[PDB]
Parts: structure tokens; sequence; C-alpha cells
């Protein structure tokens, strides 16, 4: 509006289970870098330092409804907003071919 930007945020949480045999169906990256200097601060046009590059079409991720350009929120109920991307890859291997996951999809009305 006038005043500044206004923005929809969508937020998904889903339980994708895999096969052995194949992955989640996506490619996660970092926005940012962590570092412990000082803590990256969420908004509402940059939500999580972590955030879906793409994801496959068909695949176990988007038939769960995940999208590319999803924000990571949080893995198997711990918060990942703050958290760079080397710790958040093991945090989703940790669980094997289960992954619990919210995410918030942003847009700009
Ligand atoms: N577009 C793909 N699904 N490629 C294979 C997945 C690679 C991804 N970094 C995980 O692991
Ligand atoms: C976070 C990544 C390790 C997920 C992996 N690329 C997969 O599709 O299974």
């Amino acid at each position: 509006g006038p005043l500044g930007s206004d923005y929809i945020i969508k937020e998904k949480t889903v339980l994708l289970q895999k096969k052995d045999s194949e992955g989640f169906g996506f490619v996660l990256r970092g926005a940012k870098a962590q570092t412990p200097i000082e803590e990256f601060t969420p908004t509402p046009a940059f939500p999580a330092l972590q955030y879906l590059e793409s994801v496959d079409e068909g695949g176990v991720a988007w038939r769960a409804g995940l999208r590319m350009g999803d924000f990571l929120i949080e893995v198997n109920g711990q918060n990942v907003v703050k958290v760079g991307h080397r710790q958040v890859v093991n945090m989703i291997r940790q669980g094997g071919n289960t992954l619990m996951v919210k995410v918030v999809m942003v847009t700009r009305h």
C-alpha cells in the first residue's frame, strides 16, 4: 500500500514419506550465510535462511504441496529459520525416509 509493502503468507506443514531409492524431490539452498557474529533476523520478505530452489514436479515434496521458492521454517519439530545450510541438510538427513517440514510461501500483493 501507500505506507509499505503488502504480502500474502501461506504456511504449509507437510509430512513427506519417501522410498529408499528416491529423494524427497527438492533442492535446498541458503539465501545467506549464517555467521555466529550476528543472528539472522526474519522479515516478511525474507523469513528464513534456507529455501526450496527447485521442487521436482511429480516427486514426493511436490505431491505434498511444496513449491519452488518456499522458505523452510521447521524440520521435524525444530526451528531452522536462523540455521545455516549444512546443519539444516544434516537435520533433514537425520530423519531417513520421513521428513516433517513447515514452510512459508511469500507473495507481494
Ligand atoms: C535437503 C536435501 C538433503 C534433500 C535431498 N536433496 C532430497 O531430495 O532428498
